[PDB]
């Protein structure tokens, strides 16, 4: 619907605007909704997001490692391998179709913007719990599904459908609006129903916006091979 | 063969004694393969298990987190699913058979013995590297198998038959193998061909040994419900 | 006054029920009072202490890690120092004037009990926050307090005066009432403060309980050398 | 000497080359020299490394958390001071001296620069062993040593006197030279005296490498406020 991904995302994606705005209206984003993205970025993004994925995965392996409850631990289980036993190969094919190696993507050294994003989320991750984990990640996870169902319906190309087809496919938003479960059950199984009220709250939402703004650099390090 | 877990376990086994034949010959495991131990027993180490899998799923997980390839990360992955998406769910149909109600099964309280080897896999995992972590998790999944390959040879019931069957399985063969090699192939990775000529070795050793031990009080609180 | 280590303390205590009394009122604790405890268990409860406070002074170092404001940290940083740069080099001391070499000590098997708690205690700061972190240590640091502020008033004995008055005497003291400010505080500061109405507030008296009852193993194990 | 703060570190500087003259001889580091740096760049940088130092001494307590012998731990509890009970409070009367209030200072916005660059000494902290977090910790520590050393001999301006003869006085240049011990007594603990000939030695190296490029983005983002 309006707000399809949980109430908790909804709120913190209010709090992080204009960043969200900026993240998710990206040049980059249009450059893939008009199909005028460069190659040569668009691979270059491929790469480091190769790389972003292995430590992405490591911090949703580390969801599970800080959960709570054994519904907690298999949303979190699911999806690790939505992400290791599936994206990560099925993204591993797709350099290899756009004619990147195995040996020169195992070789891809990792961007600073790439890098502050990775270890930020693990980072508040180890040192947090779970809710300042989720408030890491879900910026990444939701935001790609916003962007995926917007340019599904508002592409001008096909020359970016497979990445698109991806975040606006049912799959993916199946696997966004399970996180926004995790969430939201997360928060008030920890924080109670009413969960704004917290002090907690304000941190997560800026652990959320720092997450927000970490994306934004990441799509400018796309464009900047 | 002789040696069926690779060759790291083997040395650590070796190593091990004779805390490991304390574990893996315990009174509680004579009583598996003759049909003798009693049910009240066997109930009380089902209950203490699921919690004990819980911890474990996360330590499985944890490994995932201190992964550095791809393939470390898939065999630690596909462990975590092996126990999260198929042996706590089953487990859990066990001891409903057995006839304990699910919310009885939540407020399980949590024996000392239970809760040190779990907080002590977990600590280490944390603490140290991968290799501290598989040394730790590796006398729960060996020893489980070897005691499962020993009882299916020499079983005289068929009382405990199911626990048998499960360990003594192709499948949960296979994962020990699989186990075996993630081992292995971390300690090469990191430490070299020779492995057992780094000061670590001696640690991990004794992380191992420290578990076995850990083992026998499990076997220890199982008959002292 | 009536409750001299702050609110939080004195809630959780409260909770702990009749747990905190067994590990309070324990029979070696009655032992240092009267005098009577035998000399053979003292220096092992010597001996086991002193692994005790390497992995608890790293669970000190560990809410250094977990803070969030400069307050919390010199807090920690603070009994990381009463431990590290003062009672574990005092403690050697002790032992040493007890007849314990160095290198003994240095080879000091941890037992089961020992293992128990300090695993449970770091594993809960790394999984969960400060205050889950604070919430396993308090057990041990306020009970301390407690006990060694009754034997000052009740001791029938000066036999074990020197421990008496380490825990009894103003400087320790002063640390517990630290201790309970910065756990206050942090409550407070992250649940608000009307934070026993948090669904937190449960969570972490079962962890100040589950640590307590490890306390009552710990004594227990002194009993057993 | 030539080398003045160990074997491991000369042995990891010279892998980390030319990114490491980038860092120490840096367009920042030159205006430092010769007083032509700007003062609101400066300022910006004061207020910058104040979040930097937070997150730093955080790092350092996790080497305490790392550490397996008292005196692994008691090095890093010594740099922990060095940092929280000594260089944060008088950095605070550094910036406070030039102009900036404290809850100003509290409400300071990190750079990206800045995080990406302490959460990936965290991160490699939490993840990896104590060498991992030490190779990370390394080129701030042994960095700040070598230009303190040469600005004391070659700065052509008192203007950042104070810097200067706080890094290059002889309280930093012995807490460089402690961390270099505490390194190279690790290393050989862990890895043997031939350290060079673990597969580690080259991940370590490679750790250290990338702290020293984040360092070069440290010091070009206090040239961007
Ligand atoms: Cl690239
Ligand atoms: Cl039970
Ligand atoms: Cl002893
Ligand atoms: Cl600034």
């Amino acid at each position: 619907m309006s707000e399809p991904y949980g109430k908790a995302f909804s709120l913190m994606r209010a709090e992080a605007e204009p960043a969200w705005r900026a993240y998710t209206h990206h040049a980059f984003v249009e450059g893939l909704k008009a199909g005028t993205l460069p190659r040569e970025a668009f691979l270059h993004y491929l790469q480091q997001d190769y790389v972003f994925l292995i430590h992405f995965s490591r911090a949703w392996a580390l969801a599970v490692v800080k959960s709570e409850t054994h519904s907690e631990m298999l949303a979190a289980v699911g999806t690790v391998n939505a992400l290791v036993a599936e994206e990560m190969q099925l993204h591993i094919g797709i350099c290899e179709a756009s004619g990147i190696s195995q040996e020169a993507l195992f070789a891809t050294r990792e961007r600073a913007e790439n890098l502050a994003y990775t270890r930020f989320v693990l980072e508040a991750g180890y040192s947090g719990d779970l809710l300042d984990l989720l408030a890491a990640l879900a910026p990444c996870v939701m935001g790609y599904g916003e962007i995926g169902k917007r340019l599904t319906a508002e592409a001008t190309s096909t020359l970016y459908g497979d990445w698109i087809d991806t975040y606006g496919g049912d799959d993916y938003q199946a696997a966004c609006k399970a996180v926004g479960t995790l969430l939201d059950d997360a928060l008030e199984r920890r924080l109670g129903a009413e969960f704004t009220s917290s002090p907690r709250w304000s941190r997560l939402c800026q652990t959320f916006h720092t997450a927000t703004e970490l994306e934004v650099g990441f799509w400018q390090m796309g464009l900047t091979p």
